[PDB]
């Protein structure tokens, strides 16, 4: 609590920070089109000895014959690079002029391939496509009226639209079901909440990544994924898991376990209560609701942890019929409020929190 | 590995970076920073049902929708907060205005960044962007991709943006001169000065402020002069630049050169030196790019503009010192002054005399 006295040094400051504001969209579109050309997996297995490479030497490597793609690429790369997206190396031209060689940063393990053939870069790809930024245009409205900008921009709920428009629906599924895969992989290590049980549901399971993997770690469970059916159309046929398609605030199959992961988060609090209350209904004496969810932090910290459960909560806000991010007391009192008497926190993963609703303390 | 649990965190906030110009949009647009700013003093704070009650809304969740935005502005310190908590054991926030307020909310001359900010995030400048890849692999400029004509052109025939546009550049522009007007004395003894492309004005009606007895003429494409406004001792002049400019004792090209390939700018700076007589001046005022892609916010910003040239404008691009040097050399001037900076912006003098 030192106070700042303001000077022109400060006022500088302050004018540079809501100039850098306004254009903050420059980023997010410039790294969508740096993985759309493939930019990055290039970076990765063209890297010369010296782990430096220069944009004509990217650019060579494009489906490009335009003698302006290395001086374009360079101007993009320079972007990501201020922001330690990749990194750079300066080196001295004939003209004394002096070129800039890139390099792969470590936030770029997330944004190609690791062995598994997955990443963040298909989760990048939907929260930057057209259609998901469609909705912004329509936030003001959402407050001054009610409602949802997406329902504002579109005419009708996130779900249905996804089931009009194919293209969508695909970027979606893959998006999610990438980012779920490395956020499980890391959670199957630790969390052994799967153990000893006979069937689980995936309610909200997308093309069914998840159930796959419980799967193939626990042999002996009876998996099923459970969504709506546009979604479950071209889901995978993964061996193990059985696809069933509905909707789950009619209710949802039985299972000795229910599994959620980003499903609370996409609704109000009265539409969580009632599809905890079909959970709870679905479950037998002993059997539990396992929600995967970020936890709200205290505070809005400028730490990159928070800032990325904050700016979800701003997705939800834009997206969800009445989604939103939720603290840990607001998750053990859905859970009292839906019949469930034990609550606990078991586990996490790149911020994803392992929360069991027990019907049984 | 909380090594990678901080890299997949990075590019999860990478992902989804929109939310933050588009939720300060919003807040904009709903005149929330206003409210703030009306509505308790510069260190104090103010619930979200507060400022939702001067907005003309029933909606029962609108205290709540704004929380969350302004939850988010919060964490990235464009307002700042404060805790309260609540009889269940919750904490609520109230929040207050940050540094950076005073640049998105109306000064003392009744203008801010706010503009500006409404331009570079409207639809029309959002779109050419789903166009960078093609451009990349194509040739070309993402814009003319989006609307098949130059974004002069378009604005032309888009009468809302042009005054988008306009108007964003206004506002920015006369808090930039503002400052630059305080330091730099190179306006004084002139009889005559021309902004060319000098937009709705501001920039010249704030040079005659100061010096009334100058003679000022602001020149532009006539689809801006339409909208200029009246000033005293302002001459607003249509035409196109390349094509040739007024004369005057000195040219003044702020943001000009910016928008412009190499040869497109000496084709400019030949017509001004034409227009100058022998001891004359070009003003040009610019950022400067820095030399390397350094974390700071001044260099971001000037980095995010030569990405903002890059989809907009036919080979525009941030340059350095010594490339404005060899800009002015190749089109005959044989002095050049660096005289002043303000918010990133330099002012350099190219002289036709040394
Ligand atoms: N009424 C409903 N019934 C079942 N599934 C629904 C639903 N409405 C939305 N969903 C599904 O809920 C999911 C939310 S996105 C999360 C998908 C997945 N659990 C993961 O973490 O990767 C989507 O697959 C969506 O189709
Ligand atoms: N051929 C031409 N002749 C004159 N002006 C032009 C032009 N092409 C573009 N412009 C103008 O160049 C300006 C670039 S934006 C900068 C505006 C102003 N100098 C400021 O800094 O606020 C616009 O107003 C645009 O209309
Ligand atoms: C098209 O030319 C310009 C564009 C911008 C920014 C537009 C969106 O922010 C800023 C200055 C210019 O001279
Ligand atoms: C519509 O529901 C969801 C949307 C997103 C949105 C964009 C992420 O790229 C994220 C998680 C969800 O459960």
């Amino acid at each position: 609590e030192i106070q700042i006295i303001p000077t022109h040094s400060s006022d500088e400051e302050a004018n540079l920070f809501a100039m850098q504001l306004a254009s903050a969209a420059v980023l997010p579109m410039a790294l969508k089109a740096a993985i759309e050309l493939d930019v990055l997996e290039i970076m990765a297995k063209s890297v010369p000895p010296s782990g430096y490479i220069s944009p004509a030497e990217i650019a060579a490597q494009l489906p490009t014959t335009n003698p302006e793609a290395p001086v374009m690429l360079d101007r993009v790369l320079r972007l990501l690079a201020s922001y330690s997206v990749v990194t750079y190396t300066l080196r001295e031209l004939p003209s004394g002029k002096v070129e800039r060689l890139y390099g792969l940063a470590p936030v770029c393990k997330f944004l190609t391939k690791n062995e598994d053939g997955v990443s963040l870069a298909p989760f990048l790809l939907l929260a930057t496509d057209k259609v998901l930024l469609e909705p912004w245009f329509y936030l003001k409205d959402a407050i001054l009226e009610g409602g949802i900008p997406f329902n504002k921009a579109y005419g009708m709920n996130i779900w249905d639209y996804f089931g009009t428009d194919h293209r969508i629906n695909k970027v979606f599924n893959k998006g999610m079901s990438s980012n779920s895969t490395i956020t499980m992989k890391k959670i199957l290590e630790m969390y052994n909440g799967f153990e000893g049980l006979t069937t689980i549901v995936d309610v909200g399971g997308g093309t069914g990544a998840v159930a796959s993997m419980i799967v193939a770690k626990y042999p002996s469970i009876n998996a099923i994924n459970f969504d709506l059916p546009h979604v479950i159309q071209d889901a995978p046929a993964f061996s193990g898991v059985e696809h069933l398609g509905g909707d789950m605030f009619d209710g949802v199959p039985k299972g000795d376990a229910i599994f959620i992961k980003w499903i609370c988060h996409d609704w109000s609090d009265e539409h969580c209560l009632k599809l905890l209350k079909n959970c709870y209904a679905a479950l037998p004496d002993h059997g539990k609701v396992i929600v995967a969810e970020y936890i709200l932090p205290p505070s809005p910290d400028p730490s990159i942890a928070t800032k990325v459960v904050i700016h979800t909560d701003a997705l939800m806000l834009a997206y969800n019929p009445g989604g939103k991010e939720r603290t840990e007391k607001e998750f053990q009192a859905l859970a009292m409020a839906s019949g469930f008497r034990g609550f606990k926190v078991a586990s996490c993963a790149f911020n994803t929190y392992v929360m069991e609703f027990l019907k049984t303390a």
